[PDB]
């Protein structure tokens, strides 16, 4: 599957795509104000994720750090961002279809626009200013706005039980955004599109 990452921001982001265990494509890239970058998925990725990275250092090298999204000091991500970060979610050719998302759970830094390149399914997008809005106990110092499983890590937010209900943390993201998931056990907002299909990702899209 092709994604392009479309940079709509007016600042520099440092994109990243990565499976948990691995890079997608080359794992991250800078996208200063404009610039899209066109990545390679395998068929049959399960568990992918695009987000932005805020406010970087890198040396020459490819090595530094990020204040948002950081994954581990590398420019080239192989493992999940550290929160908050708004997360694009995708699995794809799972018995024919793709399936995506966008996720507040690990808390969120940019908005963006998750939209399909091919036909078929509709698009996502979590576009409200949630960093803005944020309520003083989760904002974080370095930009962004955390999740509460991060901040407070409880069994209720963190939904370690496999039991949990909305809270008034998980509220405030539905609220702005309700079409993300709030929380691990939120009503689904997967989009189911046809298998092998192609996106994009859009940051700022507004």
């Amino acid at each position: 599957a092709t994604f392009e990452i479309v940079n709509r921001c007016s600042y520099t982001v440092w994109a990243a795509a990565s499976k948990g265990d691995a890079a997608l494509d080359a794992g991250g890239r800078q996208l200063n104000s404009g610039e899209s970058w066109t990545i390679n998925v395998e068929p049959g990725t399960n568990g992918g994720k695009i987000w932005a990275r805020t406010d970087c250092y890198f040396d020459d090298s490819g090595s530094g750090i990020c204040k948002t999204g950081d994954c581990g000091g590398l420019l080239r991500c192989k493992r999940f961002g550290r929160p908050p970060t708004t997360l694009a979610e995708f699995s794809l050719n799972q018995y024919g279809k793709d399936y995506i998302d966008i996720s507040n759970i690990k808390g969120f830094n940019v908005p963006m626009n998750f939209s399909p390149t091919t036909r078929g399914c509709r698009g996502v997008r979590c576009a409200a200013d949630i960093v803005g809005q944020c309520p003083a106990k989760l904002k974080a110092p370095g930009g962004g706005c955390n999740d509460a499983c991060t901040v407070f890590q409880t069994s209720e937010y963190c939904c370690t039980t496999g039991k949990c209900g909305p809270t008034e943390y998980s509220r405030f993201f539905k609220r702005l955004c309700p079409d993300a998931f709030s929380y691990v056990l939120d009503k689904p907002t997967t989009v189911t599109c046809p298998g092998s299909s192609n996106y994009r990702v859009t940051f700022c899209p507004t």
